[PDB]
DNA sequence: GCTACAATCG
DNA sequence: CGATTGGTAGC
């Protein structure tokens, strides 16, 4: 993880020089991923950031954690399963997003979700296809999943709407870039182009 | 003080 | 189509 992230830091230092400059100002990369996490959370969390800032994100897993959990910590797929959809969609969740978590918890519960072994063991384009059976989980959140839970590094999500501005500034291009327009200007930062996206998303920050 | 900012479904 | 969870950065 450290060495990795120094020899993702070095490379992204080695293609043209704008990523060099970039990884300079920012400095080291602080991205703290949690592969400790089981699937099951994984995804629930990944789900929960729909559309949400990390703030927004924080307060409402905060309230489903200090609620739903009796120790603070995670609830569990049964504990998940006795709360109904209206309870859960008090802490803040969406109705919505209320009733793919109860549907993620029942499928932990009944082993329908991929351990965490096997997921390991998948190749992203697996992944997608796997776990993009689960009703509110497709390309974005398995990307968020992959990156955040996971620790992935080579994932490039081409199709996030913040990713796609700060890429727009950092290329200088003249409009917001499609998904395929992104992917292709980030190709040079393989095998790190998880590291590479981080960078562009601390852009903001400076 | 205001308010823009992923995936599903009648 | 037209809704949807909310903290907070940028005005």
């Amino acid at each position: 993880k450290d060495s990795d992230y120094k020899r993702a830091e070095k490379h992204l230092s080695s293609i043209d020089n704008k990523w060099s400059s970039l990884v300079k100002k920012v400095g080291p990369c602080t991205l703290t991923p949690h592969p400790e996490h089981a699937p099951y959370e994984g995804i629930i969390r990944a789900i929960t950031s729909q559309k949400l800032s990390d703030a927004a994100t924080n307060s409402i897993i905060n309230k489903f954690c200090t609620q739903c959990s009796d120790n603070d910590e995670f609830p569990t797929p049964k504990q998940i399963m006795e709360t109904d959809v209206e309870t859960l969609h008090e802490c803040g969740f969406s109705k919505l997003k209320s009733q793919e978590i109860h549907i993620v918890a029942e499928a932990a519960l009944n082993k329908q979700i991929p351990s965490k072994s096997e997921i390991e063991k998948m190749s992203e384009e697996e992944l997608m296809e796997s776990l993009s059976k689960i009703k509110g989980v497709k390309r974005w959140t398995i990307e968020m999943y992959s990156i955040f839970t996971l620790g992935r590094l080579d994932i490039m999500p081409a199709d996030d709407s913040t990713l796609k501005n700060e890429a727009k500034e950092f290329f200088g291009l003249s409009s917001k870039p499609q998904t395929e327009e992104v992917e292709k200007l980030t190709k040079p930062c393989k095998p790190y182009r998880t590291i590479a996206a981080w960078y562009l998303w601390q852009i903001p920050k400076l």
